């Protein structure tokens, strides 16, 4: 089935988040950037947990998952200040946000009502989520328009 | 409307299925198995709510609802060991769970957000009543596998 | 420098084994291990945490960290008891203890005290670790021995 | 009473070579993955040393000398190659124990110490209680170990 | 012997770093960055109690101390401005540092055991240290790009 492939991907897309947003966090605490950085990571541990929440409902729906490989991060190669790390950040949910509606058309597409409705939540806190890091993205690449002033503002915590 | 006969089926669906676990508690019972009887007693209430459940939204929905025989449970006559019970509780939550599929099919067929709307905590829940059954049965299948072994199960844990 | 390389390769090792306690939880859980499968979840968290310990004190001792892929567990595949799960996650655990060892040898070998001073209660933990593992894979192949009985583990410990 | 005194002194060996014999148990078990047998015996070796400790109080308060032995070497735990075994070597040591009070207080009796023979009462007592419990479990691992795998039930429940 | 007398040089170390970190808070303080200024002698004290520590356990193991002077801090003749100070601090800790792995390489040879022990939580405490000093100095050296806004570190932080 298209549905348990695709339900197994998206296992391996909230892993791969959740190292994006480890990798952040190094780039961040490297370049010292401390508030950032626990923002990340915060996110990376909630991304694993959204993982976790997937695998627990295909265990108990008799979805084989196969664990895949969790692909090392590539954008903190190229990532020169945090502008850089947000945008790379918010496409990263623009990503997670389209697995989960394919995910759920190719449900929809088999009837299949549970996985619909297991998927609710994910669907409204994804709006939340691209919300959130579009709002910081955008405060970032203001703040930064003047040197010094987006460090004033990290320093919060 | 075949959405309002399927509603109609859904309440007799859970009220049956409240009584097969009713039938269940009993054969435990009746052979001292009394924690899995307490189990299938639980059970049995908690279908029954679920059956309300559906009569109360119904009712709100102006869903004419007509309660129907619930019919006598049939399974118990043939049980011989906890696994017939077991196993007979797993078929009857896959019928549980096929009947509200079938009524989410016909809901989403006539475009009545509100009913499937209603169904999702069920499917939801089915989901993890089918995998809890399913569990049971596979410890029972295992342990009935050594004489008084299973005995065990009952007495130490439910 | 093979110190800073063994410390990235320690970071790698910890979030392998994160990953493969991962897959024992799901191989137990689809054979309705949920005790077992609860254990090996807790000590997927607990490894992920260790491999997060490991990246912090690198960042503040700049050590560069460059995250790697986690590869996908292999040893699910052929598991077919629990006694085959709990001799794999043995054997990770040994290795894991092995590469302590040896970063704590390349560190050593640089006159760098406070790598091996971090070192010391992980060194600790592993022979814990190790301990207890044993004593639960002992526990499960004598259990194993009669029809059933093993499944009284899971249910009661 | 120079009977009484050497007997006395004596006593504390006795115990704390209990004591040691209990940990050599513990040791046994732990490295044999009884933790729950092994965390029982180490008990009994701390209440071992603490009767060993009555016994030189009261004999220092008594001024009756002491004078501390070796503590011999446990060997039962070459031998040991079950539980059972272990059980039963702790039945045995249990046995002498008792043996080597009711010793004492017939010394003490012959030489009218009232007051020796009051601080032994509790003791006796104890020495009752403890061979019924030793006795009890190693009927029950007896039973139990008749089933490959079952004893390491009790452990893991109980103890 | 070189173990004894890197430990007494590891004491005079603490406390000079104790009296160069009162010597910043006299500059910040002067200069009017009370927020800096209170950091600093925070700091002050602090290094004032791994010197103490240090004395109690050469004390406990024999090892005689003599108390050296503490020389006049003179990096406060030449300080500008908050980065300047922040760099000398860094640099002090860096020093610190440096100091400490020499004690441990000289226990190391000597197999002494015990002092590096000792040692190791001021090993770790030293990573922390250099760690915070050098992103507080990252922060002041980007925040002084603009006119003002380090008053900001000042007032909020600290
Ligand atoms: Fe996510
Ligand atoms: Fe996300
Ligand atoms: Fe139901
Ligand atoms: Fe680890
Ligand atoms: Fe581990
Ligand atoms: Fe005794
Ligand atoms: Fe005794
Ligand atoms: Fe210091
Ligand atoms: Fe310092």
């Amino acid at each position: 089935e298209e549905l348990l492939d695709l339900f197994n991907r998206q296992v391996t897309q909230e892993f791969t988040a959740s190292q994006v947003y480890l990798s952040a966090s190094i780039w961040f605490d490297q370049n010292d950037w401390e508030g950032m950085a626990a923002y990340m990571l915060a996110q990376s541990a909630e991304e694993r947990e959204h993982g976790l929440g997937f695998v627990d409902f295909a265990n108990k729906r008799n979805i084989p998952i196969e664990l895949q490989a969790v692909p090392a991060p590539v954008s903190c190669a190229e990532w020169s200040s945090p502008e850089d790390v947000w945008q790379s950040i918010l496409e990263l949910e623009q990503a997670n946000t389209r697995s989960l509606l394919n995910l759920a058309e190719a449900a929809s597409t088999c009837h299949d009502f549970a996985v619909m409705a297991f998927l609710n939540p994910f669907h409204l806190q994804q709006v939340n989520e691209e919300d959130k890091i579009g709002s910081i993205l955008a405060k970032v690449t203001d703040e930064n328009r003047t040197p010094g002033l987006l460090r004033s503002l990290d320093v919060v915590s």
